[PDB]
């Protein structure tokens, strides 16, 4: 057991071992607060996350076990992986703090579009890596649900890593079915997000930069028109169907007229991506196979995930029960070489 040292960062109590040094807060990191630190041991720049009130609510205690289980299973280049997990606790009886350690990422895609248009080969490399990462996550029966440039991490070499997966001016990449309560969703809700992101990289501007839920939707549709005949029947919700008919009937717009000068194959993929029909929306594996990624697509170098036991998700257990399962996952952790 290493020696732990206490410090106060923006009125937060941080008790970390005698290896993580010069802790400086960076951003957010779902269900917690993130710090940039220097790991003695390896001599690397790492990211340290302190989970916020891990065992204070039923939703938190369940989410804490969920997050730790995900990080211990993720073994992929385009997916954030777990380097270390610690607690200032000696016994189960004093376990009320959880810390997660990962590699420190250079930047996020919110700055990688900020004020300049990207080259077509740059977009190709970024989107191919998002898709490769999503393919692996989806094969484990996990979906991001809140995919945005904020949780897409890049380094100096443009080597991408997906963050904050499987836990869920912000909802600008939200899919129409998981917003307008349409047909019982699938994994391609993330393909919609990939589509909105790809468009943003090429144009340099956000595709649907709404101000509220009503605006966001009018904007999505000022480009895909209104659902037509075969699709209007598929809509399950009695409430939201009243709004679709309330909207002025918009036609489907040509993506070549909005994405001017852009690669014809990039237009085709975006059109196969930004499909209102969740049933006909292209999958991560199918989108990798698309002609646009001819230079990068390798079926032999696009691995699928090992079986992920998610049976705990159907389990309704008490805080102290979830607290116990988490503690065993902290002590059973094998650090990667
Ligand atoms: C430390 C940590 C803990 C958990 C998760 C995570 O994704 N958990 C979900 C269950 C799957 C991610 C990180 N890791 C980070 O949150 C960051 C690493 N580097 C970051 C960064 C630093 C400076 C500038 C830009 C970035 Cl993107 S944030």
């Amino acid at each position: 057991r290493p020696t732990f040292y206490r410090q106060e960062l923006n009125k937060t109590i941080w008790e970390v071992p005698e290896r993580y040094q010069n802790l400086s807060p960076v951003g957010s990191g779902a269900y917690g607060s993130v710090c940039a630190a220097f790991d003695t041991k390896t001599g690397l720049r790492v990211a340290v996350k302190k989970l916020s009130r891990p065992f204070q609510s039923i939703i938190h205690a369940k989410r804490t076990y969920r997050e730790l289980r995900l990080l211990k299973h993720m073994k992929h280049e385009n997916v954030i992986g777990l380097l270390d997990v610690f607690t200032p606790a000696r016994s189960l009886e004093e376990f009320n703090d959880v810390y997660l350690v990962t590699h420190l990422m250079g930047a996020d895609l919110n700055n990688i579009v900020k004020c300049q248009k990207l080259t077509d080969d740059h977009v190709q490399f970024l989107i191919y890596q998002i898709l490769r990462g999503l393919k692996y996550i989806h094969s484990a029966d996990i979906i991001h649900r809140d995919l945005k440039p904020s949780n897409l991490a890049v380094n100096e070499d443009c080597e991408l890593k997906i963050l904050d997966f499987g836990l869920a001016a912000t909802r600008w990449y939200r899919a129409p079915e998981i917003m307008l309560n349409w047909m019982h969703y699938n994994q391609t809700v993330d393909i919609w997000s990939v589509g909105c992101i790809m468009a943003e990289l090429l144009t340099g501007r956000t595709l649907f930069p709404g101000t509220d839920h009503i605006d966001q939707l009018k904007l999505i549709l000022r480009l895909v028109g209104t659902p037509g005949a075969e699709l209007l029947k598929k809509i399950s919700s009695e409430s939201a169907r009243n709004y679709i008919q309330s909207l002025t009937q918009m036609p489907k717009m040509n993506f070549a007229n909005v994405f001017i000068g852009a690669n014809p194959l990039a237009v085709d993929l975006l059109e196969k991506m930004l499909v209102l029909d969740s049933d006909k929306r292209i999958t991560a594996a199918q989108a990798l196979a698309h002609a646009y990624f001819a230079q990068y697509h390798d079926p032999d170098d696009e691995p699928v995930a090992d079986p992920y036991d998610q049976s705990f998700e159907s389990r309704d257990l008490l805080i102290d029960e979830w607290k116990s399962l988490t503690y065993d996952e902290v002590i059973s952790f094998v650090p990667p070489p």
